């Protein structure tokens, strides 16, 4: 990554490398993996971002879909930012330079520490997160329409499943509740908070 | 977080990220989780606070209730602190800026390191802890009225359950004691310390 | 804590937070927990000391007894050190300020880094350790009078139990020994060291 | 490694040493091991690279093949860069000096921190990765021709196996699909993205 | 401990605290525990040394014997170095000051960082190691006279037991060997190295 | 160890101490332990090297053989470098000073940080590694002559055993192969690389 000592390059740590590998192994593409990726890739160069992605052993269907999203975003960058070099001067980054495939670590450091900075690490992380959100959505197992409260299921456990599913996918909470809780929630009226609904069906 | 090197931004560590995720997995919303959250979020930016909250996989009913509390506190901030920009100058933070949803990391750093400082991280942590305390209270399984000493239960074990329940929820200690210990505690008289009561029923 | 970089504030580490939580989980209030608490709270502010105490999930009977001891010591501080402010000047700490309940982190830093320093962290740790020693003594399961050597118990194992019990509670070593070892220890005479007694009954 | 404090030598950490040993033990020569090697050897001297390779206990067939690749690349370096010393001056590195077998740590530091730098660590890592890719390819168990979707296998699981195999080895995705999914994928037409194909056979 | 930043005090780390506690739990008073103690207490103040000793939960017979040795060495220090204060000046350390029982942390820092330094940490560690060696010797289970090679025991395994026992306790190697190996070792003659003896009976 | 802050002494870390102890416990004297020792002892003083060796609990036959090698190398040093002191000046190191038995830590620091430096840590590590290689060779269980490919053993698994044994001990690869693979390898002709031989018998 690039961090303050002045902004300088540091090697990606074994702790960071191990943390990302283990979260993907344990959680796959559950929605909470994306905030973890963003946090573990704080200050990351494009090289560091590729390192994190390439160290993942499984899920190569997802990793191939991520490449497609990256190539789509890279092509859109080139359309908006065409490139035209002067000896010892900074070249303009194309899409593949931002993605780390045609740029060196020194060029990436040169862009990220410039004044004003050309934040190639943050631009590329945005493309990666965009691709990761699409993977989270596709690998979401259930529709919100099929999350309904069981006859003896606690309302809290049902609401956990409801908003877990909604997070992966992205009135109905009351409609999908069981007969006993639904009748209570209808009686509360409009403008009921989640807290009040959960207290009522407790 | 923001820490002294002069006050500068540092990346949230894998250790901090992992610690928060594991305590929530192991303890859910037991009352002791809130002091752990506050300690792990020492010097945290609003971005860091969102990172910690968003990395939690389960408990999405609770996380949705937390958003409602955050929105309520954000709306109250806007009522008390209305916003009105001058090129290259610091804008006034609204509720959603304090919550990290409409503010950038650089703006958050700008507020937190200003002289005098506008501590958006500490203001937002206060809102989060307020919301977390409400969740702790709702998820408390038992009323203090139902914590009574068993016939053969040690007084120490009963007092542990009593103040555990009282912590989650928030004369009666003697009333809820068993016949044998109650008679001893009545004989001690007024002004008895917990130490003296526990020694007496040992 | 407060440490040398000049004396500056540092965030309590996840390692320290985790270490204290796990020792209490594994050892409860065995006497060796108190030296571990003191070491883990090296340079601790009153806020840090409260953090460590409040992160403990179980043992709320003990934690309530600790509050009583803290309030007793705080009341004794106020009797000896009554408080009387001048703009931008340091106020005098009362008992509740030393205990971290009515003081801010900045005030605690202000006292601890003053010249001369008002060491509120060390004063409060003294009160906490005083309260923790009382808890260790009450939770000690056995009297030293009931620690006697078994017919086939090795003398070393008996001496381990003897001084383990004595540590928790706080001639008799010979009296509580078994017939065979007692006869040997009587024959050694006065002024026998523990080493010599243990070698004799080996 | 060599890192910024000015560029200075640091000892390879126990964490780095342990991380490399464990990944090889757990993953053998799965393709994702090579990006992990490159990341863990960030800033590595030739001595550090040899340390990492020599600490591997098993897989001595692979380690011997790696030596052959290293010797081939070293011989090609000597053909392109023949060596010709002046007291207290920097000598030109031959292939075996880049590989760390005939050079000292001080000479390696001298080359890597020169202005302009002769990056012997990065040149040698390139040779090692070249040799490691050949080992990954040989130890790949299955041809892409033999990765075909099962009658009841989910398309996602089949695509995972397909691109896992393709990564180790390096129209057909549709041909190797099962009758039901193949018919759907043919109906999509040309220019179908992986996302669209995976959604169609879901 | 006291370390270079100029020599300054640092808090004993949770890693050091945990390491010492676990080695004592796992190894008891096997001889290799003493070099581990010395290494973990590198730069330690008398307070740090007491912390390490006091954090040990079991083995209170041994810890009491250690106190006796410490008191003996402290009494011998007072005989050789009698003490006689001038405002704001450094007092002379007595035995109990070196042992950390009657000295403060600031006085210990004052002695250890003086020019010339009065190394109270190293003097006390010497006394502790002296006491720990006596405990290792007493808790050694077997005499070297009873370490004899079995009929089918490999010579290497026998030599391991022989020098393990000799280390705990502190021609005979040949005498205690089995008939077959003894005859071979007699035939080698005088001046045989351990390597040669072990190769011969392999 | 001695490291750059200027070259200064640092305490050996608990991580380094633990790493060396565990590798010896897990791997004994497999050849890969020697590169791990060298890496973990980077910048080590003679005191640090003794610490690492003395913290090993088992294998006292091997540790005694290591002392013999150390004494042999120390005696050879004294023959080549005889010693002859001037107040406040650096004395010449004898063999036992390099081995850390008759030298203090300050003298070791004095030699290692001199200009020009007398690298007593690196000289002693060389002697230790020499002794460790002899132990690896003696504890090697099998001769390379007895490593032959099984009737149904994969060639890769056989080559792994072959070069594993060769590493511990230090045309035949083809001779020791099974009838089917041997016939294939003979047909390849002279100048066949290991890669080509392994591909042929796959
Ligand atoms: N082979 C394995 N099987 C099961 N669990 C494992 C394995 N390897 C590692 N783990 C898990 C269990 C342990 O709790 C944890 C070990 O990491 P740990 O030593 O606690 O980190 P650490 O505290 O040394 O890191 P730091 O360097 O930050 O102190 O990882």
């Amino acid at each position: 990554p690039i961090v303050q000592n002045q902004m300088v390059h540091q090697c990606i740590s074994p702790r960071t490398l191990n943390a990302w590998v283990k979260v993907v192994e344990e959680k796959a593409f559950s929605p909470e993996v994306i905030p973890m990726f963003s946090a573990l890739s704080c200050g990351a160069t494009p090289q560091d971002l590729n390192t994190m992605l390439n160290t993942v052993g499984g899920h190569q269907a997802a990793m191939q879909m991520l490449k497609e999203t990256i190539n789509e975003e890279a092509a859109e960058w080139d359309r908006l930012h065409p490139v035209h070099i002067a000896p010892g001067q900074m070249r303009e980054p194309r899409g593949s330079d931002i993605a780390g495939t045609t740029s060196t670590l020194q060029e990436q450091i040169g862009w990220m520490t410039h004044n004003p900075p050309i934040p190639v690490g943050e631009i590329y992380k945005r493309w990666i997160i965009l691709g990761l959100n699409k993977i989270v959505r596709m690998y979401s197992p259930t529709s919100i329409l099929d999350i309904r409260q069981g006859p003896k299921e606690p309302f809290r456990d049902y609401v956990d499943r409801f908003y877990k599913t909604l997070r992966a996918e992205q009135t109905l909470l009351v409609q999908n509740a069981n007969p006993d809780c639904k009748t209570i929630l209808k009686a509360l009226g409009p403008g009921a908070t989640l807290e009040e609904m959960m207290t009522a069906c407790q």
